[PDB]
């Protein structure tokens, strides 16, 4: 159940970081090859990047250069963002449920 | 990557909430079903995604178990966030590695 939670905690995080990869790599490219920009919002389309191993399995099929950059900038996101995410998190959940509890409580 | 931190955290924040919900949701399918039909129609009617937005809509409806959630994904987070910086890093370093290799060693 903590590792259930963990567990499948990690891997919404995992995809998340591909999808924020996904639309790092959409900015650069609307400002260099919009061909490929256009491309890429229509590839997004047919497959849900929630799925994110089998969107990469399937990109993979049509356009290899931009799944190993797909790759690379998740993981540099990763390396990056990680490691504060603990303290964030935790400090804007008491922040948020302080809040609320206001909200209800003086009401 | 400040932008990416921030966007990461809320949807994490939220990701909490949504497992919070989960697991009070269990013990109302055994000690009151007739929330736990409540809670899942509700939340087909509002998106957890939005974590502050659904708070503050159940609280027109339900003010026990809006303090409830506050409680219990505060006690998640404090139990599993130290465990998803290593968890995420790892598992992505080892997606990467069975990606790239499929593609390089298979074409």
């Amino acid at each position: 159940e903590f590792k259930k939670v963990a567990k499948e905690t990690a891997i919404t995080l995992q995809s998340y970081l591909t999808y924020q990869a996904v639309r790092l790599i959409s900015q650069q490219l609307s400002e260099t090859n919009p061909g490929q920009a256009i491309w890429l919002g229509e590839f997004s389309k047919r497959h849900p990047i929630q799925e994110s191993d089998l969107y990469l399995e399937a990109m993979m099929l049509e356009n290899k250069e931009l799944v190993l950059r797909i790759l690379t900038v998740r993981e540099n996101l990763a390396e990056g963002v990680l490691e504060f995410l603990p303290e964030m998190v935790l400090s804007q959940i008491k922040q948020s449920n302080g809040n609320h509890r206001r909200s209800l409580l003086e009401r």
